[PDB]
């Protein structure tokens, strides 16, 4: 069967754990523990595919891990992760995006701009604000919560689906 190596990124705090245990094991994580370097595997249909989705779950703490880039060069497909509530987060995914082309040597790589925490009403980036970074890059815009698990396949889905455009 078909595996989709994907690999989620951006700011620390921004959910990127907690949108990828809400994909995979269904429930959402509360606390905040930093993650190093987590992978995730699971056998999914999508479209009528039986898939398997290798995801990797990266470091948005900027302290590790020093070369999150070579664990990221497999990747086929980039989550690229803000939080609505964080401007900081969302001026940072442009850092990530760079770091993406950097590793995969490309600047035609499958990826997915994800506003994360849209349950939060603190928003400071609003959405036609991200659509438009969204579109500059030539990528979907899809907003989520890793609490209500609002968009949450809906994101991870279309980034498959943007891999099968690739
Ligand atoms: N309300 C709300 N809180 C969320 C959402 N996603 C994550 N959080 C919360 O935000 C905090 C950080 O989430 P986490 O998934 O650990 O972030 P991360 O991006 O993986 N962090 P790191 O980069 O350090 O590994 C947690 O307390 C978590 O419950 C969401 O969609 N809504
Ligand atoms: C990453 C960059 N791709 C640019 C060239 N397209 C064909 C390669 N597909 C696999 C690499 N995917
Ligand atoms: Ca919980
Ligand atoms: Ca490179
Ligand atoms: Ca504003
Ligand atoms: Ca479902
Ligand atoms: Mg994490
Ligand atoms: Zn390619």
């Amino acid at each position: 069967m078909t595996e989709y190596k994907l690999v989620v990124v951006g700011a620390g705090g921004v959910g990127k754990s907690a949108l990828t245990i809400q994909l995979i094991q269904n429930h959402f994580v509360d606390e905040y523990d930093p993650t190093i370097e987590d992978s995730y595997r699971k056998q999914v249909v999508i479209d009528g595919e039986t898939c398997l989705l290798d995801i990797l779950d990266t470091a948005g703490q900027e302290e590790y891990s020093a070369m999150r880039d070579q664990y990221m060069r497999t990747g086929e497909g980039f989550l690229c992760v803000f939080a609505i509530n964080n401007t900081k987060s969302f001026e940072d995914i442009h850092q990530y995006r760079e770091q993406i082309k950097r590793v995969k040597d490309s600047d035609d790589v499958p990826m997915v701009l994800v506003g994360n925490k849209c349950d939060l009403a603190a928003r400071t980036v609003e959405s036609r604000q991200a659509q438009d970074l969204a579109r500059s890059y030539g990528i979907p815009y899809i907003e989520t919560s890793a609490k209500t698990r609002q968009g949450v396949e809906d994101a991870f889905y279309t980034l498959v689906r943007e891999i099968r455009q690739h």
